[PDB]
């Protein structure tokens, strides 16, 4: 079997990216942000705390035939930016671009944090990361892609986010026209439970490469790029005006910049991240200082390779006996 499933930015920032996710019987359609930092599939729900819910689609699981309450699990998690949600456990039929599994553990939230009820476009989260971090209790919960992985044609998907436009996450096949040159495929460490992986070096603009080792982790579900302080220093350096702002919470630089591409190794390749996808726009409405896609990881205690720099790639999440990851520029 196989999925296809078009995800599609949130807001003209490409804050994060949505995809249509068809929970129960009859169907009920949810936009879930697909996070490969995370091993929940939670939702918002006809449980979840009436004041904490500003305009979602919810999960209503009494109106599913195929929901039955998992018995005395519940679920509780905190992502390292300070958000949280929690609450109890459904299994039902969850279907993602035409692929189906049965019996997927369904979280519904019965509290979620203020920045979960702000995203009134973000109706839950879909995990891609691996197993061992689900948090249903006691009993731990499989992911989507683990529960669909025997059923694929390869055990593997694939996310192609755009920049300021619509991209794609399949399920079970590499799309060969999705990308050009050739795929190049690096080792992952599964210690931590993330796709784990270790970058070649980094170029600012048309600088020379510089060959260092770069531990991070492919995370659809970060935002922008968090990497070592004394990288974001050196690329920062390229823009006249940039700086560091511990008001603002990062580097922001004069909007009337033309920002330098950032190139990211992989083994032997080189994926390029265009000026543009760096641009975060004014740091408050009207403001002439913008935000830097680019920021320090220093305190986050882990390299993010986040939406800034998957969107400039075709990445392959390989869930092999072995994982690995690949990179495509396209
Ligand atoms: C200081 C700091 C700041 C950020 C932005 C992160 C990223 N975290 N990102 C995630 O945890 C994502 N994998 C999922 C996620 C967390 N908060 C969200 C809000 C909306 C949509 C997705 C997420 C971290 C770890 C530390």
């Amino acid at each position: 079997s196989t999925g296809s499933a078009t995800t599609t930015p949130i807001d003209s920032l490409d804050d994060a990216y949505i995809t249509p996710v068809q929970i129960g019987t009859p169907a009920q359609t949810l936009n879930l942000d697909f996070d490969t930092g995370s091993s929940d599939l939670w939702v918002f729900s006809s449980e979840t705390t009436a004041s904490e819910v500003d305009g979602q689609t919810i999960y209503t699981p009494s109106k599913s035939t195929t929901a039955k309450l998992l018995s005395g699990a519940t679920w509780s998690i905190s992502y390292g930016d300070g958000s949280s949600s929690s609450g109890d456990v459904y299994t039902d039929t969850v279907s993602v671009g035409g692929l189906t599994v049965t019996g997927q553990a369904v979280e519904s939230a019965k509290k979620v944090s203020s920045s979960f009820t702000e995203d009134s476009t973000i109706d839950g989260l879909l995990g891609l990361a691996f197993s061992t971090l689900n948090t249903v209790s006691p009993t731990q919960q499989k992911t989507f892609f683990d529960n669909a992985k025997a059923s694929l044609d390869s055990p593997v998907f694939t996310a192609d986010l755009g920049y300021h436009a619509p991209g794609t996450y399949n399920f079970g096949f590499i799309d060969t026209t999705a990308y050009t040159g050739s795929i190049t495929y690096t080792a992952v460490s599964t210690k931590q439970g993330f796709w784990e992986w270790t970058s070649t070096g980094y170029a600012v603009g048309s600088g020379t490469f510089k060959s260092t080792s770069i531990d991070g982790i492919a995370d659809t579900g970060t935002t922008l790029l968090y990497l070592p302080a004394t990288v974001v220093s050196a690329y920062w350096a390229q823009v006249s005006g940039a700086k560091s702002s511990s008001s603002v919470g990062g580097y922001v630089f004069p909007c009337s910049a033309t920002l330098p591409s950032f190139t990211f190794g992989v083994g032997s390749a080189r994926i390029v991240i265009p000026g543009d996808y760096i641009d975060f726009g004014p740091i408050s409405t009207g403001s002439s200082s913008c935000f830097g896609g680019i920021q320090s990881s220093a305190g986050i205690g882990i390299n993010i390779f986040g939406d800034v720099a998957l969107k400039a790639a075709f990445v392959v999440f390989n869930g092999a006996t072995t994982p690995t990851l690949g990179f495509a520029s396209k």
